[PDB]
Order: structure tokens, then sequence, then C-alpha cells
């Protein structure tokens, strides 16, 4: 655990991705591949880091990156804002986020021949569903859209937060249950608890700094702030009562509330944060993603590697794009935002983390405790594919999305002509 | 060592430090006491961490903070430019900094009664010798000197850095030794060492910087850059050899070097990173001060309250004041500057660390190992003093100078009228 490592190859990371990603901004392409690229030369290609060790270095750096990119995401943009395509932002943003998810479960559990109550396949499917913007639906839309979608793909992005958990606890509840107890309480005590603190606080925040004075002092108050949510969320009233409110969707919603709260009012306390949120924002995604990567054991893959894929695809091309063309059908209009609803495979923030955490949660406990369901499917492999599909997934989601992004930003001006 | 725990109390740590440290730009009074005293209030007051718990914390956190603090002192300010009044400031700093360390390893053993060849007391002397800028010569120099003295201030400050790092060296060659094999490569190794690699990186950096492209970017690129420097220095070489060139003087050689390469050159790539490094040393040096305190162990401390205390008006009134009245003699003038290099006292980042950790090095592997030397003297005292005097001596050095800072920066306009 030799702290000099640590900071060295942390300082090897900053040193090399830095350079990589003024290059990128110098040369136009995103992040993303680059990133990944990275990942493969300082991991497999180079054996500068491990499985175990990646994973090891992952369990405490993860929630601190996370909590990074959530911030840096929220601060980017704003809120109020929201409100003028949002049906559509809300009915397909939710009805379809539902039905993905239940796609997502079927073709997994068909592929394998696994049973339908089985509930790897349900996990697999769930991983697929959730969406993670933070990583690129901000990092494009530094620039515009200008139309509708900006603001959707953000509510989508966090909305999901609000979905992407009650996914993680429906894969808990049917691949097997530590508890069995609640499939609705703990529904309502996260989304509920997230909901109230954060607007305690948001409210709280839009108070004291209107009255006053920090200006530059509002930044470390979030920060201790968004990380004492963590701690009450998932440590403290579990532990108190098993009753916990999570965490990530309350600094979530602080984040959605407060950005909006503060842009409402005005007044010269607002640039500047643009500008120190994406900066911030860089140096987690960065590093996320390859360590995301370095947190999965070491040798994945070489059985799950084709199923995977084929999973993925189904996502990407069937589920995805079903989703969009039979969640918005009512539109005007068209041929750019139903197209847009499918594609998806944005996320990869939160469904990485819960991956690997589910990863080990259930492959160590094994031995001791695996609540005895879809051993012999075998689970060995569930565990295996679930990360290779979200890497898999994050590549060729934000590959293709990156390559087209601009030609369905301006190429669809909606030809609308009103004279 | 729960994640979410270490989350959630840094939470804690930015959200109630960032509003305090606003309250205090809003107040004009300075961080240092209002640091110490929430260190106090989390610390023994309410007992929301112990010593060894927060010992354990500050092994891993300690370096990484550091590097902060260090990156953003250097970046606060510049260099070619240091060059005027710098005859004063090379003869003082060095001279008097090594006269500074002799007096305290005489009085800290004559009032202990302890003997003189023991290296107990001439460790606490070395603490006492060592100075560190970056603290508070940077803090209050945001705004001006303007004469001669903050430029001073600053290489006193990192002049130490390449004497810190020395002190320490002869504080382990006479206290008993782990090695007994060099008391002069060590010194050259080091410092020579730190110099060539940081002059290597800081001209890569001037050409790299110079020809393209990051802007940017060039902030991951040192701070990878700097953890390189550890790695190779503290533990890399010292692997491969037993040979290392210590990281932290390399990094301090890079980041003065380098601030001036850029300064030197010129032109729009300088704005933005005087406001940005600001900004990120505060953080690091308000969770340093309070994570210093907490690095102790639990129960410091009745037993040499009294002579830490006595210990450090020597070094405040005598110690400093006699080395700045016999190391400027020469001077014009005065009573202004010779009065300065009195009330010494403000180094607290350095032998902070090394206080620390000489007390777990020499402590712990006591009963393994304590080079049976200083033993009966007995040194349990030892690592219990030197860490109060070092508190001690922050906040007296830190009350003061912080006290009486603007009526000696301007209340001695040098009287100078020449017409």
């Amino acid at each position: 655990m030799e702290l000099m490592m640590a900071i060295g190859y942390l300082g090897l990371a900053l040193v090399l991705g830095s350079l990589v990603a003024k290059i990128a901004e110098k040369l136009k392409i995103p992040d993303i591949p680059l990133l990944l690229l990275l990942g493969l030369i300082i991991g497999p290609f180079l054996q500068i880091i491990p499985s175990d060790s990646a994973m090891e270095i992952f369990e405490y750096a993860g929630p601190i990156g996370l909590i990074f990119i959530l911030l840096g995401g929220a601060f980017t943009m704003r809120i109020s804002l929201l409100k003028r395509v949002i049906k559509t932002v809300v009915r397909l943003d939710t009805i379809t986020f539902l039905i993905t998810l239940l796609i997502s479960g079927f073709i997994f559990n068909m592929v394998l021949n696994l049973p339908y109550t089985s509930p790897v396949g349900y996990l697999f499917g769930a991983i697929t569903a959730a969406t993670d913007p933070a990583t690129l639906i901000p990092v494009f839309s530094r620039v515009r859209t200008n139309p509708e979608v900006a603001i959707t793909l953000e509510a989508e992005s966090i909305f999901n937060d609000p979905l992407g958990i009650v996914s993680t606890s429906v894969i808990l509840g049917l691949f097997g249950l530590f508890s069995s107890s609640n499939p609705l309480i703990d529904l309502i005590t996260l989304a509920g608890g997230a909901i109230v603190v954060g607007l305690l606080l948001a409210k709280i925040y839009e108070k004291i700094i209107i009255h006053c004075d920090f200006h530059e002092y509002v930044a470390p108050l979030v920060l201790g702030g968004a990380m004492l949510l963590l701690y009450v969320g998932d440590d403290l009233l579990p532990s108190i009562c098993g009753y916990g409110f999570s965490g990530y969707m309350a600094v979530a919603i602080m984040g959605l509330y407060l950005g909006d709260a503060l842009f409402r009012a005005d007044d010269i306390d607002y640039k500047y944060i643009v500008s120190f949120c994406d900066d911030l924002s860089l140096l987690a995604r960065v590093f996320i993603f390859v360590f995301l990567g370095a947190c999965i054991k070491l040798s994945m893959l070489e059985n799950y590697f084709i199923p995977g894929l084929l999973v993925a695809l189904g996502s990407i091309f069937l589920a995805r794009p079903l989703g969009v063309f039979l969640g918005l059908i009512g539109s005007k209009h068209s041929f750019k935002e139903k197209l847009y609803f499918a594609l998806e495979g944005p996320r990869g923030v939160v469904p990485a983390a819960l991956a690997v955490t589910v990863g080990i949660e259930i492959l160590k406990n094994a031995d001791k405790i695996p609540a005895s369901i879809t051993k012999y499917i075998t689970p060995t492999d569930i565990a295996g594919t679930i990360i290779i599909g979200t890497f898999m997934t994050i590549l060729l989601s934000v590959i293709l999305e990156a390559s087209w992004a601009g030609m369905l930003a301006l190429k669809l001006l909606g030809e609308y002509k009103p004279k």
C-alpha cells in the first residue's frame, strides 16, 4: 500500500493524462477512447497494474472520484431552465428507461440459455439500462445544441441517477437478496430521503449564499457537504437502522436544485463556476475511466467476450432505439430526436462501480454465502461479463455518439422554415 | 478504514473549513489560528479523531497534502525576479539558518539536563531551525510588500526546503544512525539530484509549453510529474540503490525554475495561474493544519508542556533574533529588516511531518531497535516534545507575525526621503 507508489502512479496519470487531454482539445477528438487506450497501455499491455490491486485502489478512490464528476456535471449547467421540452423528457426518460432495463433482462438471460427467474441476466440488463451522463453528455455539451435536447440529456442523466439506484435495488432483490424485507421501502427511502435533505441544504445554501460571505468559499462547503451526505446515507443511517438514504441521489438532487436556485437568482455571484467545474470534472473522468478499467480483476474475459458483445448490440440497436421510437411516437416532429433516444449507451459512471461492486460482493461472499441462487448457471461468468459489457459498452456508445454528434446537432436543424 | 467515513469527515472539513476561511476573508483575521482552533474542536474537545488514527491517516494524506501547498506556493509567485536584495537574502537565509539550528540544539539539550552529544536535543533544535513558508509567507503576501522582503521570504522558504532536508539528515546522523555510511553523500545526492532532474523537467516544460498545446493542460502535467518525483526519489532509487534524491527538494526546484521560466518569457500563457494556485493551496493548508494536529498520538503533552514552551521562546526571541541581528549587521539600513529576520517561526509544513515521522520511526522501532542512543534520557519525551513545540511553535509564530505584519509592512516605509 506504499504511499509513494500511489502518488507516483497518480502523478504519471496526471502528467500523461493532462497532456493527452490537451492534445485532444487541439485535436477535436473526444477524451473517452483515448482514456480507454491509455487504460489498456498502462493496464494489460505494459502490466503496470493488476486486477486485485486495481479493484483495491478503486474501492477507496471511486467514491471520491464519483463525487467529483457528479459535482462537476451539475455546475457545468443549470436547471430552471429545464421545464419546455420537458414533457417528452420525463416520459421518454422514465418510461423508456424502465422498458430498456426490462429488455436487457430478457436478452441477457436468453443468450446464456440460463433460467428467466435467474437474476444474473436481469443484472446484466439492469447495467445496460443505466445512463450515465456525466462523462459524455456534459463533455460534448460544452458547446451547443441549442434545442431541447441538451437540457433533456442532462435531465436524462440525472433522472437515471434516481433510476440507477432503483435498478441496483431491483437487481439485488431477484438475484437473491441479503435482505428480503423490502422491495418498496428502499425505493422510497433512498429517493425520498435524498430529495428531502438535498432540498434542505439546497435551500439553506440558497439563503446563506444570497445573504453573504464566501464567493469563493462556496466550493469547500458542497465538497465537504457532499462528503457528509455519503457518510450519513450509506454508513451512518444503515448502521443506526439498516435505514439509509444513499447518498448519491441525495447529492445529485442537491446539485440540481442548488444550480438552479443560484442561476435563477442571477447577479454577480455565476461566471467562474463553469470554468472551475469543467476543469475539476476533467481530472476525475480521465482518472475514473482508466481507474474504472483497472478495478476489474486480472483475466476477463476470454469466455464471455462474444456474449457481452452480442448483449451490447441488443442494448444499442434494439433496446435503446425501440425505446426512443416507442417512447416519442407522439412527437412533431422528428427524425432528429427519436433517433437520439436510440443509440443510447452513454452512462458509465454508476453501473460501472455497481457492476464491479456487485462483482466483488457476490463473487467473494459466494463461498461464504451466495444466497444459493444462480450458482450453477453459472455466475462465474455473470461477474465477468458485466464488466466487459460495460467497457464495451462505453467504448461503442462513446465512439459512435462522439463520431455523429456534430452531424446530429446541426445537420438536423429541424428544417423548420416558418414565414 | 471504512471509505464512507473518510469522505464524510473530509466532507465536514471542507464544508466547515471553507465557510470559516470565507468568514476570515470577510474578517481580515488570518486562517492559521482558526485552523488550529478547529483542530482542537474536532480533536481533543469533541473527540472526533484520535492520535493513532490521525497519524495513520496522515501517513497517506500528508505527502498528497504537502505536494499541494508546495505547488500552490510556487505558482502564487515567480522568480527572476529574486536576484536585487538577493545578497542579503542568501547570506541571511543560509548562514543565519545554520546558526539557528545550532542554537536550537544547545538550549534544548540544556533545559532537559540531557548529554550534549545526545541527539534528541539536536533534533528539537533542528525542528526549530526549519521554515516553513508556504503556510503564511504566501498567504499574507497575496498583497504587498512591496520591497525586497516578499521575494526573500519566498527564497527563505524555499531556500530552507533544501535546508530542512539537510537538517533532517543531520538529526538522523547524531541521534543514532540507521546507516552510518554517509554524512556527506546524502547531502550532495538529495540536493544535487533534486536540482538536476528538476531543471531537466523545468527546461523540458519550458520548451514544450512555448512550442504549443495544453494552457490549461499544464496542470495535470506537473501534478502527475511532481508525483513521479516523490516515487523516484524516496521509493524507487532507495530501493535500487539506497540511492535516493528526495523528492521534495526536487519538486521545489522544478517549481522555482519553471515559474521563472514561464514568467520570464511573458505573453498570454500567466493570468489564471495565480488565482488557481491560491484556491488550490488554500484547501490543503486548512486540511494540513488540522490534519497535522490529528496525526499526533493521543496524550501530549502534560510532562513536556513547560519545556517546549520554554524551548519555543528561545527560538523566537533569542535564536531567531540573534540570527537576523548577527546576519544582517552590514545592512543600511534598517530597523525594519533585521527585526524581520528576528521573530522567525513561520515554517510548519516540513518539520511537522518530519517531527511526526521521526516520532513514529524512533518510538515504534524503539523496542525493535532504538540504535541504543538516548534511551534513558529519556526519549519518550523527545517525540512528545517535538510535536507540541512545533504546534506551539506555529501558533505563536503565526499569531505574532499575523498581528504585526501590516505595521511592519507600511509602518516601516523606510522613511527614505530622497530629493
